[PDB]
């Protein structure tokens, strides 16, 4: 009854909630699908009760009457005076990363060269370049601008999956979930790391993150980040220092979202569940963290520092905001469960 049914994307995240459900006591269950869309589906047919989810997914499964419940809060310079759980979501910069080394590339030059995604429909990693993209160009054939990307969540066989890698084995190449080598935030940032591709789509914090001996994770061990440039919207290139001058546009946080009729219950418990997992939790470093996953951002992101309540008791639509809102609906001009 008072227990709740967390959607897990691909069998990493299953296998870190599979260890929150037996620390939780059963108050917290685990379902398990093989992409996000599945995920919400599951979540609709009340199967599941809630996952995490990027702006872009909020946007599709809000079409579909679920509603965010609480947003992902990370530590923040301004605003100090209030508890984590009640203070207002800043929002993260979305960048468009390059290496230094590959002198003269621009956002001007874009056209014709190699990209890594965080995955088809995401915030940054793809509904904002191409959203950007689509319009400078007067063009809906955003699969012909790139000569071949990794895009999770695209048709395999095209060049927007051209780059992706699959997993150990070579086996589900651009799935979106974490088996794919190249998704999400940290795989689009790895995929430039190794020169897979020219440019990455990812937010501020993953270069951050990643870099100056942040990861520890063998491609990531000896990346230094003044072997990096973002990629102003003026055709200039600045360092990774100047994001707040240099970005596509800052997003809204990942949230948690339920079916509008579990909503209360579900915030209920996942209050209770961080006070014991969260940040500075009951139980965090002893036992089990929420938001730890070795910066691979299962099930919530790494740097969260805890779930926030939202206030003013958001609709999906002001939840996202106006000028984010206008920016999907016109990129899906170009290309249930298809609720609306
Ligand atoms: C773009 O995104 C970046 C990345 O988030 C934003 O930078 C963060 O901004 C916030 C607020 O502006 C900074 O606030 C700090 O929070 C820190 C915790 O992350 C506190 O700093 C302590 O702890 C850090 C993490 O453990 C640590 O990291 C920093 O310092 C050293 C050297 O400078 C380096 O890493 C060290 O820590 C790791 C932990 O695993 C350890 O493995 C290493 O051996 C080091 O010990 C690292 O390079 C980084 O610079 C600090 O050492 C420090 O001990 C601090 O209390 C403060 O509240 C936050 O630090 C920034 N994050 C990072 C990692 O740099 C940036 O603001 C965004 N830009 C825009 C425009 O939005
Ligand atoms: C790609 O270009 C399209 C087409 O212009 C952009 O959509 C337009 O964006 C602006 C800014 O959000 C919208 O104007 C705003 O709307 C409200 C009411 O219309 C107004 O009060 C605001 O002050 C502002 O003027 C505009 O409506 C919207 N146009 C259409 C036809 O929907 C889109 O944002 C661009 N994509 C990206 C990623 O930049
Ligand atoms: C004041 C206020 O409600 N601000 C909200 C903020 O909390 C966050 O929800 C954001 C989502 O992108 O939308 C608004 O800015
Ligand atoms: C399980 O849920 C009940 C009801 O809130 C609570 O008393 C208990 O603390 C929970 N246990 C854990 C470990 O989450
Ligand atoms: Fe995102
Ligand atoms: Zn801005
Ligand atoms: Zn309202």
């Amino acid at each position: 009854y008072t227990r709740v049914v967390w959607c897990a994307v691909g069998p990493e995240e299953q296998k870190k909630c599979q260890q929150w459900s037996q620390q939780s006591g059963q108050n917290v269950t685990c379902a398990t699908a093989s992409t996000t869309d599945d995920c919400i589906v599951l979540v609709l047919k009340g199967e599941a009760d809630a996952l995490n989810l990027d702006g872009g997914y909020i946007y599709t499964a809000g079409k579909c009457g679920l509603v965010p419940v609480l947003a992902e809060n990370r530590k923040s310079s301004k605003h100090s005076s209030l508890d984590c759980v009640l203070r207002p979501t800043e929002g993260y910069l979305a960048v468009a990363v390059v290496k230094k080394a590959n002198e003269g590339l621009t956002w001007n030059s874009l056209k014709d060269k190699k990209s890594c995604h965080t995955a088809v429909d995401r915030t940054a990693g793809w509904n904002i370049p191409m959203g950007l993209i689509v319009n400078q160009t007067g063009s809906c054939a955003f699969d012909e601008f790139f000569s071949q990307s990794c895009a999770p969540g695209a048709d395999p066989k095209s060049r927007l999956c051209a780059l992706c890698a699959g997993d150990d084995q070579g086996l589900d190449k651009c799935v979106p979930n974490s088996k794919e080598k190249y998704y999400g935030y940290t795989g689009a940032f790895r995929c430039l790391a190794e020169d897979v591709g020219d440019v990455a789509f990812v937010k501020n914090d993953t270069v951050w993150e990643n870099t100056n001996g942040e990861s520890t994770a063998d491609w990531a061990k000896n990346l230094k980040r003044e072997d990096f440039r973002l990629l102003c919207l003026d055709g200039t290139r600045k360092p990774v220092t100047e994001a707040q001058s240099c970005h596509l546009a800052v997003a809204p946080n990942h949230a948690v979202v339920s079916r509008s009729d579990r909503a209360a219950h579900v915030e209920q418990v996942l209050l209770h569940q961080q006070a014991l997992f969260g940040k500075n939790g009951k139980n965090c470093p002893d036992k089990f963290c929420l938001f730890k996953s070795e910066t691979k951002n299962l099930l919530f992101n790494d740097n969260t520092e805890c779930l926030a309540k939202l206030g003013g008791r958001p609709t999906y639509e002001e939840y996202l905001g106006t000028e984010y809102v206008t920016a999907i609906a016109n990129l899906k001009k170009c290309s249930l469960e298809a609720c609306a």
